């Protein structure tokens, strides 16, 4: 057995190692990385993304979101509320000013230790789900809007041909800003891409102890868990490193900086906070080693989690049992 121990494996492909996208997602899965749930990716010394980030102040946020904590420092729960339109050189402003900037701080160490005792305290707002690529056109490695589709990874191996397309999206954040425990939709893969500015921190479950994080947060959201079998679907819950020492969960962290991808596997629960300003693109996407997770993904029905019409055709093919049900919380 490769990576017996689910540590976070790094990677640094050469310039002909990362000329061929899904020949590399199978290289680091060889060597046990999928393990984990999280690999990173630095890319090799020449390649860039684009030529400078210089022109990105226009960019619309149309609904930026402050994200409102209730709980404990440690196990909460957050919201978002919309706030009006703005566009990334406002919000960068906002980031930067006195009340959302990053505070003074030692090192990763003592970032980390001031966003888990003090996060609750604060509602930053963060731009998420925006619709968009800054990866350069003629970027031909590891361009987020240039990978394969899952409609043609169904296709190709289970020969159904599907409506949808997917595409990547844009995540404008600020210290604070914070990702809660989730997978992706169908269990899918995600990739992420920090284009500029301040680090992530991530945080993430192996894959084969999903469920024992999923029981913890059923212990710890009652009246979320009474409310759907599914509810982490719903990315509002937020479990700290103590908590989950203290739980017997086991995790690994890992902080990405300017330049770096980060994978995310079938699966792995992950979760996280923006050190600051920072720019990243994401996608999910699909190998053939998905499929029999995408088959077993947990479902949200409550109504709540409200996906997106590409999920339709997924739910449709893979799991036809559930797709009724399903289908109706999506109403
Ligand atoms: O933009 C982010 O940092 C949030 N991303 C993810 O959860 C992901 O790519 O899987
Ligand atoms: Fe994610």
């Amino acid at each position: 057995a490769q990576n017996p121990n689910c540590n976070i494996m790094i990677f640094h492909p050469t310039k002909e190692e990362f000329n061929d996208f899904d020949k590399y997602i199978a290289y680091m899965e060889s060597q046990g990385a999928h393990r984990a749930g999280l690999a990173k990716i630095i890319p090799p010394k020449e390649w860039k993304a684009r030529e400078t980030y210089d022109n990105i102040s226009e960019i619309l946020i149309a609904t930026p979101l402050q994200q409102v904590a209730s709980g404990r420092a440690g196990v909460f729960t957050q919201y978002h509320k919309k706030k009006k339109a703005m566009t990334v050189g406002e919000y960068r402003h906002l980031a930067n000013s006195k009340k959302y900037q990053t505070p003074p701080h030692q090192n990763f160490e003592d970032l980390e230790r001031k966003y888990w005792k003090n996060r609750i305290y604060n509602s930053p707002i963060y731009g998420a789900d925006i619709s968009g690529s800054l990866f350069d056109e003629n970027t031909k490695q590891w361009n987020l809007g240039h990978l394969g589709t899952i409609q043609d990874l169904l296709e190709k191996e289970c020969g159904v041909v599907i409506e949808g397309v997917n595409t990547p999206y844009l995540y404008f954040g600020m210290w604070k800003t914070t990702f809660a425990w989730h997978t992706e939709d169908m269990d899918l893969y995600s990739i992420n891409y920090l284009h500029l500015g301040e680090p992530k921190t991530w945080y993430v479950v192996p894959p084969e102890h999903g469920q024992r994080l999923e029981r913890l947060a059923r212990e710890l959201f009652p009246g979320s868990s009474r409310g759907c079998g599914a509810f982490l679907r719903h990315k509002v819950a937020l479990i700290s490193p103590t908590v989950l020492k203290e739980n017997g969960i086991p995790f690994n962290r890992i902080t990405q900086e300017a330049g770096e991808f980060m994978v995310t596997f079938p699966y792995g629960y992950h979760a996280g906070f923006n050190h600051g300003f920072n720019c990243a693109e994401a996608i999910n996407f699909a190998t053939p080693r998905w499929i029999d997770y995408g088959k077993m993904a947990s479902q949200c029905s409550c109504g709540e989690a409200r996906v997106t019409f590409s999920m339709d055709a997924f739910v449709r093919i893979l799991q036809p049992e559930r797709y009724d049900l399903w289908k109706r919380g999506q109403d």
